[PDB]
């Protein structure tokens, strides 16, 4: 009936149906559209105190909690979806990954090289599409599939 990982849901505040993806944590109002050996993605990572390594080029010692990291990820997604901010601009200023220097770009990758929640969400995105919060042992990611 629907592409991989999508399900219908109901808005609590409006009562309108929307669509949610349980692999990429994306959600949207309109019915979704329509696998490759490699995909190319960029991401914005916000680390927290239970990250596998709680440090980044932004902070010698990352102290925020998982919940606070999710709040920051959530706000970045809001500004991206309203057009007030561009994904690349936010990944460059605020991503806790060294790939901030490349506007969040990671290059092309195949299955079996990334942390697996990241991998599954990347390959479940369509080209040009962005995820919601995706959780790994590094922290919380926003993923943009560029190829
Ligand atoms: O952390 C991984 C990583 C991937 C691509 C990059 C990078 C870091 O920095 C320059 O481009
Ligand atoms: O495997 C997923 C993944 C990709 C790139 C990353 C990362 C995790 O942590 C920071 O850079």
């Amino acid at each position: 009936k629907l592409p991989p990982g999508w399900e219908k849901a109901m808005s609590r505040s409006s009562g309108r149906v929307y669509y949610f993806n349980h692999i990429t944590n994306a959600s949207q109002w309109e019915r979704p559209s329509g696998e490759p050996a490699r995909v190319r993605c960029s991401h914005l990572l916000v680390k927290h105190s239970q990250s596998r390594r709680p440090s980044s080029w932004r902070q010698e010692k990352i102290t925020r909690t998982k919940e606070e990291a999710l709040e920051l990820i959530n706000g970045y997604i809001q500004k991206i979806k309203s057009g007030e901010e561009d994904f690349e601009s936010l990944a460059s200023q605020f991503s806790d990954c060294s790939s901030a220097k490349a506007r969040g770009d990671l290059g092309a990758f195949s299955r079996g090289q990334m942390q697996k929640p990241f991998e599954d969400a990347s390959f479940a995105l369509r080209t040009g599409e962005m995820s919601g919060p995706v959780f790994t042992d590094s922290g919380i990611h926003i993923i943009l599939r560029t190829e």
